[PDB]
DNA sequence: ATTATGACGCT
DNA sequence: AGCGTCAT
């Protein structure tokens, strides 16, 4: 009771851009706005692989990982934008630069953790304290906010439902104590409305957001009312929310571990985890995972928002599927050079922008016949930002992977090359 | 023949 | 270090 931690100490938000590469292309090309459209990379094999889909196109069943030719079967009027090709490969610079636009705006409000190209966590605990001292919260301050779990108790069109939930929530708020976690989340949501308004004003991009007491709940919250809306998941909302929430929906449980939780414990939903002792969960899933699961199923998580706005690595990779697999030494060296020249370009820009230098080069390849995504990974020193040097260095660290007796040929053929700059130091 | 990324845990 | 897992 009196000593029972409730994980209500922080206000954390997760901001997730909607259909982000699509929005980047729609900003650039007005003709794509408010249309079923997708972003595709390459075009020769089956029309290209889809990596992003507008919500209009999702209504037809178009998804990521679909070939454009097949998506066209579902949606004949589907519009497509192609990822830039440079030096023979897809080049994601446009989307990395758009990401920086959003991340810099978010950083005006609080220190962010860059989670992916279009997602960032923010710890709003301090900003909420400040806003609290400056002030009753009007519904007008929360025009795109859902309160998860509401309305409840004794019209039915979506905006009506949203407002009815929001009204129940605000009506229940004890606003006179500056210590109420629910009030803190609410003020957090007011700030996120402001952040999201600024992102849209200043970039043209819309996004969704979750507000809760930790990163995992904020992330879960965010997805509950995509797109262009934000969702508040209170501590009190967790038992009902988790009672029907498949374990795989929770960040880090969407893979083998999550499947093992389901299989070993014979459960389906996050809420069912509460019936196990911490020691029981540790016994099955290890010390760290077990403690993490015990707290998480009660809505409690302690992973901090890390103050990191920049990626920790800068990498360049290309697959050579089917019989495009690299079988000659000339081929291997040409493509290592292409990758190295892109890497050099991005590295030089990074050093100018961000006052840092990578010190380690990681070289990864895949060989035809291997089932793993990476067959072999070797590091060497990265001492100069020089593409010819990096490509030569990469070749020497992998050249003995060639089982071919003659060194004019490469065997078994390479189906992936990967160069990654790591271990940055200030400069 | 999804591809091109990127963070973090394990030993 | 090199490899595996999990995620955009
Ligand atoms: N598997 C994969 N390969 C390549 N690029 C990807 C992949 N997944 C996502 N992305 C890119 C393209 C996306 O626009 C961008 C962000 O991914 P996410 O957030 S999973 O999806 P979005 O396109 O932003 O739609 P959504 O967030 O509104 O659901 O990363
Ligand atoms: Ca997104």
């Amino acid at each position: 009771g009196p000593h029972m931690a409730t994980g209500q100490d922080r206000v954390v938000a997760l901001v997730d851009m909607d259909c982000f590469f699509v929005q980047v292309e729609q900003r650039q090309n007005p003709h794509l706005r408010n249309k079923p459209c997708a972003v595709v990379q390459y075009k020769s094999w089956k029309g290209g692989g889809i990596i992003a889909v507008s919500y209009e196109a999702r209504a037809f069943g178009v998804t990521r990982s679909m070939w454009a030719d097949d998506a066209k079967k579902l949606c004949p009027d589907l519009l497509l934008a192609q990822v830039r090709e440079s030096r023979g490969k897809a080049n994601l610079t446009k989307y990395r630069e758009a990401s920086v636009e959003v991340m810099e705006i978010m950083s005006r409000f609080a220190v962010i953790e860059r989670a992916s190209i279009d997602e960032a966590y923010v710890d709003l605990t301090s900003a909420v304290q400040e806003r609290l001292q400056k002030l009753p919260i009007s519904a007008d301050l929360l025009p795109s906010t859902y309160i998860e779990g509401l309305p409840q108790g004794p019209t039915v069109q979506k905006e009506g439902m949203r407002k009815q939930g929001l009204f129940q929530w605000l009506d229940s708020l004890q606003i006179d104590n500056l210590t109420s976690p629910d009030l803190q989340l609410t003020v957090g949501a007011v700030i996120v409305e402001e952040m999201r308004a600024a992102i849209e004003r200043e970039t043209g991009f819309q996004c969704s957001a979750g507000i809760s007491h930790n990163k995992v709940l904020a992330k879960l919250a965010c997805g509950l009312n995509k797109p262009n809306r934000q969702t508040l998941v209170s501590h009190g909302s967790v038992p009902q929310l988790f009672s029907q929430m498949p374990i795989r929906k929770i960040r880090s449980l969407g893979g083998k571990l999550g499947a093992s939780v389901i299989e070993i414990l014979g459960i389906e939903y996050m809420g069912e985890l509460t019936q196990f002792t911490e020691s029981q969960l540790q016994s099955h899933f290890g010390e760290k995972n077990g403690s993490w699961l015990y707290a998480m199923c009660r809505g409690i998580e302690h992973d901090p928002v890390k103050p990191r706005q920049l990626p920790k690595t800068i990498g360049c990779s290309k697959n050579f599927p089917g019989k495009t697999a690299l079988a000659t030494r000339e081929q291997v060296q040409w493509w290592l050079l292409q990758l190295a020249q892109e890497l050099e370009e991005r590295l030089t820009k990074d050093r100018n922008d961000n006052d840092r230098v990578a010190t380690q080069l990681v070289v990864s390849i895949r060989v035809q016949g291997d089932k793993r995504l990476s067959s072999l990974r070797r590091c060497c020193a990265l001492t100069r930002y020089d593409a010819h040097k990096m490509s030569h260095d990469a070749f020497t660290v992998i050249k003995n992977c060639n089982t071919s007796g003659i060194q004019t040929e490469w065997s078994p053929p390479l189906t992936m090359l990967f160069l990654c700059a790591t271990k940055f130091s200030a400069s």
